[PDB]
DNA sequence: ATATGACGCT
DNA sequence: AGCGTCAT
């Protein structure tokens, strides 16, 4: 009826960079640009972890949590860049520091959403009905648009490569765009786009990290539009198109569906892709997985979502955690001891530069360990007041409420030995 | 042998 | 409060 919300009240992007480690590294070493690379943790064990690849070592089928001897196998040329180490433990800062060099760019276009290190989704919507005024009814030239893709077009008789793609449907976009409505959603995303492709040029332009971006009508379309073309491209996906690119999408790429409950929709519902989802009542889909999800998966697959872009580009937390697995699981007293005091130390100088930049500080300490045997991230969470930004008082306070875990009858020694520890702060106050 | 962060449920 | 899910 004339009574449907179609979901297209928003202008949503999200912005994620590409192998966004090794820009760093790459930006900072230019041997390793345009190269096969990978970004390593820890070169004892197998040569490190790779938590972060350059396309061109994707190329080989080098991938993250691989160990580097075995992608150098894959890619005999992989060159290495290694994370800094500093108290025994992979230190973050260099990647936290450019993080903030990309999310400072984007929230002077607009209100973000810090979503990881590497990505922050963001709300237009204001800032394309501004636009909306001031572009006045002047045409939107392809041009303005050199990085966007059109999900799903072109379509029908129009080649052969990619570029020549691209522009084929954006043409067909561009040419369909009826400009004198001020409020037709499509529209209202490609003025999104233009201004999408405008904040990753300055991003590229003042820090040297390239970008990718999604733009649609809520952060679910917006983060799965991001992937289509990555790297180097923004996708732009209407709500025209949510149907053609539902109909083959597997469940387990929306977001929030990768895990369980995207597994147990697939079981429970005996279906593949996300646009079966659409033969089911709503509340159908309540009686299986819950009002809120079923509610849920009823709008989300006919590509509505109403998850709104939080104002909120500081961390919530702040955290530090070292994993102890295999034989190198923590035994003694004087092991967790030390290593807690390792973490205070890491924490304590993140916390201080949080306070200067931020005006805040953390209230809560809370102290999460991982047994042996245990296959939960976290076998335990504890809390205390974190009242000083001392090391040595938060290592001892940490201590003093994990100290009871230990089933040992001796003193010297911890059982069952500690697979993880991870020092928290959070609870920030206003200062 | 897979360093962190947001959040929901009870 | 303490645990579970989902994620980069
Ligand atoms: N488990 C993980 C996942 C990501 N990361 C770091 C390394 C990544 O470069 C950075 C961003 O993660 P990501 O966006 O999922 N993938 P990345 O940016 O490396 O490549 P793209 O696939 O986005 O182009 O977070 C990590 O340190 N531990
Ligand atoms: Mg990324
Ligand atoms: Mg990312």
């Amino acid at each position: 009826g004339p009574h449907m919300a179609t979901g297209q009240d928003r202008v949503v992007a999200l912005v994620d960079m590409d192998c966004f480690f090794v820009q760093v590294e790459q930006r900072q070493n230019p041997h390793l640009r345009n190269k096969p690379c990978a970004v390593v943790q820890y070169k004892s064990w197998k040569g490190g972890g790779i938590i972060a690849v350059s396309y061109e070592a994707r190329a080989f089928g080098v991938t993250r949590s691989m160990w580097a001897d075995d992608a150098k196998k894959l890619c005999p040329d992989l060159l290495l860049a290694q994370v800094r180490e500093s108290r025994g433990k992979a230190n973050l800062t260099k990647y936290r520091e450019a993080s903030v060099e990309v999310m400072e760019i984007m929230s002077r276009f607009a209100v973000i959403e810090r979503a990881s290190i590497d990505e922050a989704y963001v709300d237009l919507t204001s800032a394309v009905q501004e636009r909306l005024q001031k572009l006045q009814g002047q045409p939107i030239s392809a041009d303005l648009l050199p990085s966007t893709y059109i999900e799903g077009l072109p379509q029908g008789p129009t080649t052969v490569q990619k570029e020549g793609m691209r522009k084929q449907g954006l043409f067909q976009w561009l040419d369909s765009l009826q400009i004198d409505n001020l409020t037709s959603p499509d529209l209202q995303l490609t003025v999104g786009a233009v201004i999408v492709e405008e904040m990753r040029a300055a991003i590229e332009r003042e820090t040297g990290f390239q970008c990718s971006a999604g733009i649609s009508h809520n952060k679910v379309l917006a983060k799965l539009a991001c992937g289509l073309n990555k790297p180097n491209r923004q996708t732009l996906v209407s709500h025209g198109s949510v149907p053609q690119l539902f109909s083959q999408m597997p469940i387990r790429k929306i977001r929030s569906l990768g895990g369980k409950l995207g597994a147990s929709v697939i079981e429970i519902l005996g279906i593949e892709y996300m646009g079966e989802l659409t033969q089911f009542t709503e509340s159908q889909l309540q009686s299986h997985f819950g009002e809120k999800n079923g509610s849920w998966l009823y709008a989300m697959c006919r590509g509505i979502e109403h998850d709104p872009v939080k104002p909120r580009q500081l961390p919530k937390t702040i955290g530090c955690s070292k994993n102890f697995p295999g034989k190198t699981a923590l035994a003694t007293r004087e092991q967790v001891q030390w290593w807690l005091l390792q973490l205070a130390q890491e924490l304590e100088e993140r916390l201080t530069k949080d306070r200067n930049d931020n005006d805040r500080v953390a209230t809560q300490l809370v102290v999460s360990i991982r047994v042996q045997g245990d296959k939960r991230l976290s076998s335990l969470r504890r809390c205390c007041a974190l009242t000083r930004y001392d090391a040595h008082k938060m290592s001892h306070d940490a201590f003093t409420v994990i100290k009871n875990c230990n089933t040992s009858g001796i003193q010297t020694e911890w059982s069952p030995p500690l697979t993880m520890l991870f020092l928290c702060a959070t609870k920030f106050s206003a200062s």
